[PDB]
């Protein structure tokens, strides 16, 4: 099971902020490394749903956001939509940078 103390997910990404780049290419997105931290920096973490301050590459806190952020209304966040959709693309196709194994086989 997963369970360690060291490295983030904002760190992590923001470290390979051009794969979160090449991922928004992919989708056909545009996204800023300014706002992509400030977003996770006390924007998804102040939704109110269970996000960290530092991230979290849990697709169910992930959904969590991106529900809100896909909400109705002039609540919904268009530009964060690609931000939170980038995220959640990451936990799909967890990086190697992100996640480290043997994986015997």
């Amino acid at each position: 099971g997963s369970s360690g103390s060291s490295g983030t997910p904002l760190s992590l990404t923001l470290d390979h902020w051009s794969e979160i780049r090449s991922r928004a290419h992919n989708l056909s997105v545009e996204i800023k490394k300014g706002p992509w931290r400030t977003f996770c920096a006390s924007e998804w973490p102040t939704f109110d749903v269970g996000w960290p301050p530092e991230g979290t590459f849990d697709l169910t806190v992930i959904f969590e956001v991106k529900a809100i952020v896909f909400q109705d209304g002039p609540g919904s966040h268009p530009d964060q939509q690609p931000y939170i959709t980038v995220w959640q693309d990451l936990v799909q196709n967890s990086p190697p940078w992100i996640k480290s194994g043997p994986s015997s086989g």
